[PDB]
């Protein structure tokens, strides 16, 4: 069979400073997995170097490559996508909304 | 120094079938390089595996990181960017129009 998603991210709202998980598998595919951030690919390598609040978890021979941010900051709303690059297919684009909690 | 480019891609255009070069060159910088295509990540390994007419030229040593095409066709048409992923850098975007001649 060709590479297929089996899950999608899809738009979230989290709070700041907690963690995200933004969710994608694929099956039926070996290559290179990564998310991009707006456009920007963050990289494949699982713990995402560069990027220190955000890396990639999940069992990739299972086709898990879910990305999760800790703690969340108010840079990190963006539109994300999962991507199976060396097979040309994307995911949904999956929009982060990030609210400030607000105390007293 | 920080990361930063010493060469970015522009808009082209390339006649069907020749081959494209894409110019990209980064200073300071020894981490992952890779190209988007409208949004698209190709992947940072220099053969760019499953794209069969792409691949990425230049010694990473020197730091230049061209994204060759060849050949070129229709479905190339598209934005294309540099990216330094792990400092978070992006070219401006190039745009590869592609020229049919008609006859
Ligand atoms: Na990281
Ligand atoms: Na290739």
């Amino acid at each position: 069979a060709d590479p297929h998603f089996l899950q999608q991210p899809e738009d979230m709202v989290v709070l700041l400073g907690e963690e995200a998980r933004l969710p994608c598998a694929l099956g039926a595919y070996r290559g290179l997995v990564q998310w991009t951030k707006d456009g920007l690919a963050l990289g494949g390598e699982r713990d995402l170097p560069g990027w220190s609040r955000y890396w990639i978890s999940g069992n990739s021979a299972s086709g898990q490559h879910d990305l999760h941010i800790k703690p969340v900051e108010l840079e990190d709303e963006a539109s994300y996508e999962c991507q199976a690059s060396q097979a040309g297919l994307r995911s949904r684009p999956a929009q982060l909304h990030v609210m400030v909690p607000h105390h007293h």
